[PDB]
Formats: C-alpha cells, sequence, structure tokens
C-alpha cells in the first residue's frame, strides 16, 4: 500500500491562497481568490516529491474537518486529478488519511462519490478565471493506479535531483 | 432618495442557499450548492415589492460583514444586476446601508470597484452549473437610474 | 415516499441547546452543555407531529453544513434512534434532505455509515452524565419501516 | 428570586449592531460599529418591562457561549450599568442565566470579576467614540438591589 | 513560583487531535475524534520535560479564547489530572497563564470551580470510547503541590537523557 | 516601489495578543486583550528590518481576509501610524500586498478612507486602557514618503547591527 506524507497549505473552504516557499519552509499568502469560490478540499503538497515543473507534487486531501497551513498529514492515493492550464500540465494526487477505518471503504476513484469530484474539477476549472492571462485547456479524472504511477515518477526525480 | 428595507436570506460567504417563504415568513434551506462557491454579498429581497414573476425584487448588500437570515437592513440602491436563466430574466437590485458615512462615496454603478462586480457576476453566471437543466444565458449590470426604475415598476406592481 | 418538515433547534456542533417553545414559537435557550460534547448532527422536530409525549417528534438531519435555529428542511426519514431516560421513552426519526441527489444512496438504515450511527448514539447516552438527575439505560436503531411507521402514529395524534 | 426572560439582540463578540424592531419583532441591523470594539456580553432586553424612554430595559448577560439574535434567556439580575449619554440616562441590567448551577456563586455586583466589570463599562464608555454628536459623560455600577428596584418600576411602568 | 512554557498542540474547541513530531519539530494530525466531543481546554505539553513513557510531560492551558497549535504560552501549574489508560499510567498538568492578574486568584486545584474540573475528567474518560482496544481505568485530580514534584521529577528526567 | 516582506503576528479581529520571538522564531503568546476591542487590520513586522527599540519596524497591513500568525506577505507601504507610550515612540507601517490590481488605486495615505484610519488609530489610542502604567501620549498618521524614510532607517539599521 503506497502511502506519504502530505503537508496542507490550504483548509478546504478557505479563499486565501496560501503557499509553501519550499527553500525556506516559510508560508507565504500567494494571493486571495478573484472568484467567489473556496478550496474544495485541503490542498496542499507530498513531501520528497518533485514534478516535471520543479515543484513537489500537489495533493488534495479528503477529510472530516480542515486543517491548518503547515500540518502534515499521512496519507494514501485514490486517484488524481488532471489539468492543463497556461503552465501546462498539472496533476494533483487526491488522497485520503491512512490507519483510519472510516475511509477504508474508499480504495480507488470509482469509490469517491461522482458530485464530490465534480465540484473538486469545477473549482479547478474556474477559481482562475478572472485572472487575466491564465486559462484551463482540460481537466480530468484518473484513478489510483495512474496516480501511484506518477508518485513514483516524482519520487524518483526527488531522488535524481539531489 | 430612493430607500427601502432589505430582508436578508442569505448571509455573504455562505454554501447553504436559504429562502423565505412569503406566505408563511419561514426561513427554508432552498439547497446546499453543489458548487464550491459562496454567496459574494449579503442576498435576499426587498420588502413590500413583486417582481414580474410573483416574488419580492431581488437584493445584493454591500456590508462590511454578514448578517443573519431573517434581519432587516434599511439600503439604497447603486445599481442592478441582470441575467437570463432556465427561468427567463432576473433581476438583482446592488444596494448599500443608508445613512451610514462610509457609504456616501458610492453614488451609482461606476463607483463600485470592476473586480467586485466582476465576482458578483462570476458567482450568479457559475454557481449552478452542476445542476442539470440550469444554466445561465447572459448577465449584466445597469446603473442606479434604471434599478430605480426597477424598485418602482415592482412597488407598483404589489399595490396592484 | 413519506417526507417532512423539520425545524431545525440546534445546528450540529454546537453546545448550546436551544429549543423551540410551542405554544409560542419562540427560540429559547435551554442550557448549555455540562459536558465537553457536541451535538453530532443538526437536531430539531418534524412540524404537524405529536409525540407520545406531547411534544413533536424529534428528528437528526444529516446535512453538509449546519444551519441556524428556527430553518425549515424538507427531508425524509431512514431509521429512528430510541432511547430510555429518566422521563421514559425518547425517539429521534433520522433523516436526509429531500430531492437532493447527494443523498439518493441513503435508502435506509443500513447505508448510513456505523461509525457516523456510533458517533450519534454515543452523544445521546453520555451528553447528560454530568446532570444529577439525568441518565439514559438503553438506546439503540430501527430501520426505515419503523421510522415511518412512528411519524404516523405521529401525524395521527397531532390530527386527534 | 427576580428572574425574568431577556431577548438577545446582539451575540458576544459581535461588531453588527443589531436592535429589534418593538412594534413588529423584526430583528434590524442598526448599524455596524465605527470603533474595533466587539460586544462584551451577549446583549437584549428583558421581555415585558418598559424603561423609562419608553423601550423595554436593556439587559447584559453573562454566558459561556454566545447565542443568536431572537433567543430567549431566563435570567435573574445581579447588578446594573448605568450610564449617561447623549440621549440622558442609560441602564443596563447585568444577569446570569437561572438554574444553572455554575452561575449559583454569583449573587450579586461584588460577585462579579472587576477585570470583567471594567472591560464592560469600557465597551459602552467608548464604542460610539468615532460617531459625531455622541458622548458618555459618566458610566457606573449599582448592585443586585438597585437592578431589582429598577426592574419593578419597569414592569410596572409596562403594566401601566 | 513554579513556571514554564507550553506548547499548544491542539486548541480548546477542536476535534482534530494534532500533535507535534519531537524528533522534527511539525505539527502532524493524529486523527479526527471518532465520538461528538471537543477538547475541553488549550492542549499540549511543556518545554524541555520527559515524562516516564518518553515524551514530555503533557500540559491543559485555562485561557479566555483557543490559541492555534504550535503557540508558545508561559503558564504556571495549579493541579494535575491523572488517568490510567490502554498505555498505563498517563498525566495531564492544569495550567494558568502566568504574568495576568485575572488568573490571580486561582493558586491551586481547590480554585478551580469543580464542573470545569468534572467537564475535562469527562472528556478524558470518554473521548477514546470508540475507539477498539482503548479504554480508560482510573481517572482523579491531584493537586498543584503533586503537579510540581511531577514537574520536576520530568524536568530532572530531561536531564538525565541528554 | 519599495517592497518588503511582512510576517504577520495577529490576524485581523483577533483579541489574542502573539508576538514573535526574533531569537527563536517561535510564535508566543503575549497577552489576551484587557479591553473588549480586537485587533483593526493584520499586524506584524518588516523582515529584515530593526527600529530604535531593538525590535523589527511594526507593520499593519490590508487585506480582504485575515491571515494565520507566522506568514509572510510579501507588502508595500502606503503610510504609518505614530504614537508614543510607556516606552516611548512607536511607529507602524501601513502596508497593502503587492502586485494585486485590487489595492492598485491605493498609492499613499490619501487614498486610504478616513473612516478606516481613525478606526485603526482608535484601537491604538484605547486597547492598553485598562493596563496599569500603560498610557498613549500622542498618535497620527504620517504619508508614504515618511513611511518609506523609516523603512530605509530601520533598514540601515538593520544592516549596522550585523
Amino acid at each position: 500500500m503506497v502511502q506519504f506524507d502530505v503537508t496542507i497549505e490550504i483548509p478546504k473552504g478557505q479563499r486565501n491562497k496560501y503557499e509553501v516557499d519550499h527553500k525556506t519552509g516559510r508560508v507565504r499568502l500567494d494571493r486571495y481568490l478573484y472568484t467567489p469560490m473556496a478550496y474544495p478540499t485541503d490542498y496542499g503538497f507530498i513531501e520528497d516529491t518533485l514534478g516535471e515543473d520543479g515543484d513537489p507534487l500537489d495533493a488534495l486531501v479528503l477529510l472530516p474537518e480542515p486543517l491548518f497551513p503547515g500540518v502534515l498529514v499521512e496519507a494514501r492515493p485514490v486517484g488524481m486529478f488532471r489539468m492543463v492550464d497556461e503552465h501546462g500540465g498539472d496533476d494533483k494526487v487526491l488522497c485520503v488519511p491512512v490507519n483510519d477505518h472510516r475511509w477504508d471503504h474508499i480504495h480507488g476513484i470509482i469509490d469517491v462519490p461522482t458530485f464530490e469530484l465534480d465540484a473538486i474539477k469545477h473549482f479547478f476549472v474556474h477559481y482562475k478565471d478572472l485572472e487575466p492571462g491564465k486559462f484551463v485547456k482540460a481537466a480530468d479524472w484518473v484513478g489510483r493506479d495512474e496516480a501511484e504511477a506518477e508518485v513514483q515518477r516524482s519520487v524518483e526525480r526527488f531522488k535524481a535531483g539531489g
């Protein structure tokens, strides 16, 4: 069973887009969203990963209640949101907390209610609609096998980068 | 100097869509939104008006902090949001609290920052995107003169 | 397809125990809980029912976000919590909002996760532990058929 | 053992100043405070009283957690805050919830910590500092005997 | 007058059980409680202490309003909650902030209202009721002298461990 | 255009007075306010500055929604609140976030609504009214040029201190 640590940057329900500066460890405000939308899940990144674009792999964590920026949660992948925007491809691994029987019945993307996947998709498709020169050309969901393959590639890129 | 009472149905920042039952006065949950969006202003209706569709005229109230459902606020119009959806036309009057010097500089639609008007528009254009059979085909803003003309039509329509 | 209106008294997550005075319609603070616990669901009563004890039938409503005291929500029964305390028997109907596809998979008590039923039970078993003379001697769950039978008895008891 | 019902208008910690319209029962937004201050207690009025100025007698209720506007709480007086502002005299009865052992040690004004009385005073002395034409010239505390005498005058004034 | 620094892990009113990883300094989500209960006080640990079980001594801090995970508060002990669970004995020192006249009248456990002690006891007796293989065999309160003796033992264990 | 990093200590709306210990980086509770007031803006300090009194220069940041203690925001100065209290002079630089068109129209103190400046002044004039031996003798506002001059002096003092 693949599992890993996710650092939360943005609690569910927030309109402030926080980001961890990976050089310093500091939490920074990127910006307050320009749209009347709020993050649909807790949002952050997988520790010890490196995506194709130089930053760690993004993670979305399903949780009963929001966390605080900077908090670590041990999690396991169930699928992956993929999108194409102004900086090209962007993937976000969808995760649930490990060692919690309340999530035991969610083994893969097929187990996650469609209305929840659709809400998360809608957020990422629209949240930058009022930001000039930002766009989304494509967005879809893939399952746990493909999420794990991407996690593995990013773990490999992390190790190769030093 | 047009002014009126607004009953708030939905506080700013809420994802629960409350509505007042106008035949009982009860506050009901209509639905929880299917989209990850939140009401961009306090939202409700103008007391003693009747729109083209039989409900009181909707109102959006700019405020420093959100209210509670059922609360009355005396307000004045600065403009009007108009849209066309699955039910046809819909107007929502944009308002600011009266006799509050902090809003005295806002006389009309040109005085409301574009980024704020664009955010309000974005909410109404997209908030029903995930509801089968619902849609928004057009949405725009008109000024205070047009808003007051609509309020006046709605007030007379109430009287008749 | 049994459905009814629920008036919410107490939002999920609250430690203030509000109650509606059924002779006036006012919302009153009963008490702040003496235990470090919070209501596990939105909590209220079914409009136009009368229980065995003279009050409307209590209802627990599963919702994505809590409501406000006094708010009406149209709901359908999926099961019923039963308990015995210092006043004798008490039933609370477990409900989900109607005409909301997000709840369409929940048809009966077997469809509600055990961990959620256990949490609701734990609240009612313990929330009065620190009140002299109050106690809970037994608590259990029954299914949708039993819940609808109790709603029907309560509706007729209201009519009579 | 004097006790009465208090309707809460403004929850503790709020910067929105709500008021009940006593001729309709509606809750209205009076104003958002112009000062960076927040109500130090739950704030409202005593039902079935009439002050010297024609409004019900104001009440401050000490509670572990704030309520919602319009909520009723059965309370007992422990003292009274008095002030003089632009409208002349104003009294606010300081109260604690009845039949709650957690407040049984609070019998009168001497039982309320000085730091808490000083904070409440500071709020009423300063909350209108940034409103032209408004002022507070004097403010003080009196004990439970004086509070009950004022409640009694207000109750009779209501009856007459 | 004994005083010390408490790092808060869990704000009063929360149902998320956060914990500081003492090796790394990171705040982690342990778990969301399985019971409909919420922490009755701000909850954390005494810096520079070591309990018998290898972790710093736990602290409960009485405060007018909750803090954030990771925040330091200078505090003084007024008593100690003692319990016996599945890992044996567990003590939690009850504290108030120092240099604050609003707490000056609380010198010991006898000064703390009984209903508040009973609520805190009820939380620790019941909060793991729905977690299999977790239990509580005993729970009680002792006073300031005994709290200070335990604080001193833990300070001593801290120093002996390195 | 002068810009700098502000670390937030106290979110707008709070009555807990948090402070960063500049030696350790830890966020500490200083105290809960004794007055029924709440911070009128997000409040903190400018990184890499040193005031005359030995601490970094204080900053007030205008924001649509409050942040969390410890969060960095890149900001630009629009004016400065000056006051004289029990420790003598104290200045707080008023700032807006950079690279955000929603604040583009605020170039200086003259652009900030008077009612907002008056509310911020009232807070600092009164928030210590119930703390014995604390007082305020003077308080006023100066504009962006004078804010930038003070920022520059504090940057210079920072560099001279090591």
